[PDB]
Order: structure tokens, then C-alpha cells, then sequence
């Protein structure tokens, strides 16, 4: 059980963007129906009433917390991906728009899921704004938690992999638009039961072996990473 607080742009706070920039849902549940519109934005998509200003090369960072802001941020048990997309705003998520713009699974080195640094990050995580075209855009995170995911939710709608899903309204204002946004993926529609990584069991299936969900991170996206940022508690 997460959600996200607001976002930071080049390091600095744009402020508590809970119904105002995040098309917040009311509380912290999961997502499981890979079918549902739920998937698109979670339970409440809506046009929220602002939308962060940013230009291509900027850093973008999305903050989440648990029950209060930089708290434990979300239960150490939910170990799993967080992936980054973008559509244009006109879409509202609708069709084939999604394009990944980051993805994280397991660190070999550190033996550390995504979540598990998000934590370390107090709830943390950026992506670089692509030079994609002026206009408004929806950036989809997505915290996929896995502890209940060796069984799928279509079978026992008790258990499922649990998709924990913010959209941010951002505004690109100064780029080039030299790497022009490419077709995407519907959600829902991409992630399906036999999807990879989907399913799995991360108690006894090495977590080197996850493969998370396609589609692949587009060639135009220019990185991202989990850490933090900003320190919260100064303000
Ligand atoms: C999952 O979502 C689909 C599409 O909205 C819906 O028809 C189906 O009833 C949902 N499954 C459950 C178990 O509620
Ligand atoms: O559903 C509970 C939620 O309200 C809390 O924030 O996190 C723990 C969950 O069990
Ligand atoms: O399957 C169990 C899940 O529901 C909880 O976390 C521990 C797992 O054994
Ligand atoms: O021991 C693990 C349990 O806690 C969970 O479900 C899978 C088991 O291997
Ligand atoms: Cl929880
Ligand atoms: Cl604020
Ligand atoms: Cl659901
Ligand atoms: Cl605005
Ligand atoms: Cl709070
Ligand atoms: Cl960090
Ligand atoms: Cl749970
Ligand atoms: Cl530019
Ligand atoms: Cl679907
Ligand atoms: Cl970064
Ligand atoms: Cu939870």
C-alpha cells in the first residue's frame, strides 16, 4: 500500500500535488484486475486542476509514501519493478499511447529490488524529461508488488501481483522535439496472465531470473533512477 505525495523537478518541490497535479485515487489499495480500467490511472481518473511545468532534459521525481509523507514509505514485504510511462495528455490513457520510459526489476549487485531502494530513497524515483513534443503529457508510474503473485487474480481474486498506479499531469513547455514519441501500449491490454512477470514466485524462483513486464524501454527515453532527491523533512 502506496501512493504518491507530488513530485520534484531539477531538485526542487513542486509541492503536495495530492487531486491538484496526481489524479489521486482515495486511499492506498492495490490495483489487481489487469482487465479494468482501474489499470489506465487507478479508481479515480479525472482531469485534476494543474499540471507541473518542465522542459525536455529536466529531471522529473516522483515522491510516494505509505500512510504520511517520507514515513516507511511502503511495506518492505511488497518486493517488485517500477516502471515509468508517458502518453499525451489528449488520450487520457485511452488506446495505444504508453511508451516506457524507464524500468527497474532486481539489482545483481546490490540484491535489491526496485521497491527495496524506493524505500532506501525515501519514496524517491526520477526519470529525465525525452524531447518529445511541447504540449500535455500523463507520466503512469507503476509499482508492481509481488508477494502474492505466484497466484493471478483472474483464478483467486485474492491473491495477484498488485499494481500500485499514479498519473502525473505534466506539462512540457520548452523542447526540440527531436525524438518524437512513438506508439504505444493500452492500459489495460498490456499485461495479460501469461505476460512476463506477471506471475512469479519470488520465494523460491531466484530473484535474478525475473523478467518484468514488456513492452521494452523506448530508445528515445534518457534514464532515470531510484534515489532520493530532495529532503522532505526540511520543509
Ligand atoms: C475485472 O475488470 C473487468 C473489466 O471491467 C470486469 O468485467 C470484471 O468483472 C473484473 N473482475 C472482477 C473479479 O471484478
Ligand atoms: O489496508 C491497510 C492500509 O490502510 C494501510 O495504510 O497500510 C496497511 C494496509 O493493510
Ligand atoms: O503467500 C504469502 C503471502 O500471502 C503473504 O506473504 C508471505 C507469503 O507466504
Ligand atoms: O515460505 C514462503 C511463504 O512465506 C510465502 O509463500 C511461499 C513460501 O515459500
Ligand atoms: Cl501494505
Ligand atoms: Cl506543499
Ligand atoms: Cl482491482
Ligand atoms: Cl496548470
Ligand atoms: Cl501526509
Ligand atoms: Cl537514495
Ligand atoms: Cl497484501
Ligand atoms: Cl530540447
Ligand atoms: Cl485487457
Ligand atoms: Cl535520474
Ligand atoms: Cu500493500
Amino acid at each position: 500500500h502506496t501512493l504518491v505525495w507530488g513530485v520534484w523537478v531539477n531538485g526542487v518541490d513542486q509541492g503536495d500535488g495530492r487531486n491538484i497535479y496526481i489524479r489521486s485515487p482515495p486511499n492506498n489499495n492495490p490495483v489487481k484486475n489487469l482487465t479494468s480500467p482501474d489499470m489506465t490511472c487507478n479508481v479515480d481518473n479525472r482531469v485534476v486542476p494543474k499540471s507541473v511545468p518542465v522542459n525536455a532534459g529536466d529531471t522529473l521525481t516522483f515522491e510516494w509514501y505509505h500512510n504520511t509523507r517520507d514515513d516507511d514509505i511502503i511495506a518492505s514485504s511488497h518486493h517488485g519493478p517500477i516502471a515509468v510511462y508517458i502518453a499525451p495528455a489528449a488520450s487520457n490513457g485511452q488506446g495505444n499511447v504508453w511508451v516506457k520510459l524507464f524500468e527497474d526489476a532486481y539489482n545483481v549487485t546490490n540484491s535489491t529490488w526496485a521497491v527495496d531502494r524506493l524505500i532506501t530513497a525515501h519514496g524517491q524515483h526520477s526519470v529525465v524529461v525525452p524531447h518529445v513534443a511541447p504540449g500535455d503529457y500523463l507520466f503512469r508510474a507503476e509499482i508492481i508488488a509481488l508477494h502474492e503473485a505466484d497466484s493471478l487474480y483472474s483464478q483467486n481474486p485474492i491473491r495477484g501481483a498488485q499494481f500500485y498506479i499514479s498519473c502525473a499531469q505534466i506539462t512540457i513547455n520548452s523542447s526540440d522535439d527531436s525524438t518524437p514519441l512513438p506508439a504505444g501500449v493500452p492500459f489495460p491490454g498490456a499485461y495479460t496472465d501469461s505476460t512476463p512477470g506477471i506471475q512469479f514466485n519470488i520465494y523460491t524462483t531466484p530473484a535474478t531470473s525475473y523478467v518484468a513486464p514488456p513492452p521494452s524501454v523506448w530508445s528515445g527515453a534518457l534514464g532515470g533512477s531510484i534515489a532520493q532527491v530532495g529532503d522532505a523533512s526540511l520543509e
